[PDB]
C-alpha cells in the first residue's frame, strides 16, 4: 500500500519559500515512529531539504547527485524502486503529494495550530472519502512551539 | 570578563510560554563558535530547555544533575568559572537581567520574527554599546526566518 505522510499548518499549508517557522520534536518523532526502515518517496525539494537513512527514493527530472539514494524519473518508477513492501511512505513535498493522493490508502496527518503563509499545500482530499481511524490531541509545551494533533485517515 | 549572548524577536522577546516558533540551525552554530570551550552561566530553566567546558547552573534548590556545577547565587556563579577570559551568560532573562551591569560583551542575534513573549533581553541602551561587529543573512531552506549577528562592547 501506498501513504502519505505530512504536516499542515491551517488551509493545509505544508511548505513555504524557506525553512517553517515552528518547531515540533514530537512531531518529528512521530515522522520517525511511522516511516522507521520503510521505503519513502520525496521529491527532489524535500530531498535537498532534509539532507539519508531503508530505501530513499527521489523523484527527479535530471541525474541525481548522490548515489547513497536511488533516482527515479517517473512516479511509476518510484513506486517500482520500492519493491513489493506492506507500506510505501510518501514524505513530500506538495507536487509529489498531489500524484500520490489518489493512489493512497492511508494518510498520517499532523495538524498543527499555526497560521503561516506559504507557497504549497497538501492536496485538497475528502473528508467523507476518509475515515479517521485515529486522532491524539497535544497541546505546545516547553520542546514544541505550537499545539498539533496526528490524525491517520484510511481511504473508504 | 563577563558576556551575554541571546537570540532576540522583535520587542527584544528572548522566551514564550513554550518552545520559539522558529528553526534557526544558523544561530546554534553562532553560539557554538562564541562559547566552545569557554564557562558559560545559565538559570535552571535554561538548563531544561537545553551538557558539554564549566557549566554552572543558577537555582535556589540542590542540582539534579552532577555532571554539571550548580550554584545559589550570582557571586558563586562567577567564582566557579575560575580565572578565565570570558564567561559566556546564555540564558535566560532572569539571569541576563542580573548580569547585564557586570557584562562588557553582548553577542546578540536579531530575528526578524514577530512573536508575543513572556521574556525579554533586558534594556540596554544602545548609544551605552559600540557596535563591533554586525552580519545579516536571510531566512533559507534551514533556517526560517532572516537574523543579524551582532557583537556589542561597552563603550
Ligand atoms: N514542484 C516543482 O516541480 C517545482 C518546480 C520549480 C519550483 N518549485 C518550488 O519548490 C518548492 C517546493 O515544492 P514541492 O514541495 O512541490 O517540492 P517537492 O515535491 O519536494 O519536489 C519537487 C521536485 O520533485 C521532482 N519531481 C516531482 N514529481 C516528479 C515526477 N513525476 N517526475 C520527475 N520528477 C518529479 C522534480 O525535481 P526536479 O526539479 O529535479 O525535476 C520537482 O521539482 C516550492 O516553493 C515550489 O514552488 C517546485
Ligand atoms: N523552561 C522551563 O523549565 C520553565 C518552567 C516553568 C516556568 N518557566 C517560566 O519561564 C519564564 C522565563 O524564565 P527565565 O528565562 O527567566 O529562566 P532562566 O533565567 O533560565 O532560569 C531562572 C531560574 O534560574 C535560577 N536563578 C536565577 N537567578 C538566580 C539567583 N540569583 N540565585 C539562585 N537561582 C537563580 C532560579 O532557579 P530555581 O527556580 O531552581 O530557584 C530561576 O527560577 C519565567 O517566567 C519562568 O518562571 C519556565
Amino acid at each position: 500500500m501506498i501513504s502519505l505522510i505530512a504536516a499542515l499548518a491551517v488551509d493545509r499549508v505544508i511548505g513555504m519559500e524557506n525553512a517553517m517557522p515552528w518547531n515540533l520534536p514530537a512531531d518529528l518523532a512521530w515522522f520517525k515512529r511511522n516511516t522507521l526502515n520503510k521505503p519513502v518517496i520525496m521529491g527532489r525539494h524535500t530531498w535537498e531539504s532534509i539532507g539519508p537513512g531503508r530505501k530513499n527514493i527521489i523523484l527527479s527530472s535530471q541525474p541525481g547527485t548522490d548515489d547513497r539514494v536511488t533516482w527515479v524519473k517517473s512516479v511509476d518508477e518510484a513506486i517500482a524502486a520500492c519493491g513489493d513492501v506492506p507500506e510505501i511512505m510518501v514524505i513530500g513535498g506538495g507536487r509529489v503529494y498531489e500524484q500520490f493522493l489518489p493512489k493512497a490508502q492511508k494518510l498520517y496527518l499532523t495538524h498543527i495550530d499555526a497560521e503561516v503563509e506559504g507557497d504549497t499545500h497538501f492536496p485538497d482530499y475528502e473528508p467523507d472519502d476518509w475515515e479517521s481511524v485515529f486522532s491524539e490531541f497535544h497541546d505546545a509545551d516547553a520542546q514544541n512551539s505550537h499545539s498539533y494533533c496526528f490524525e491517520i485517515l484510511e481511504r473508504r
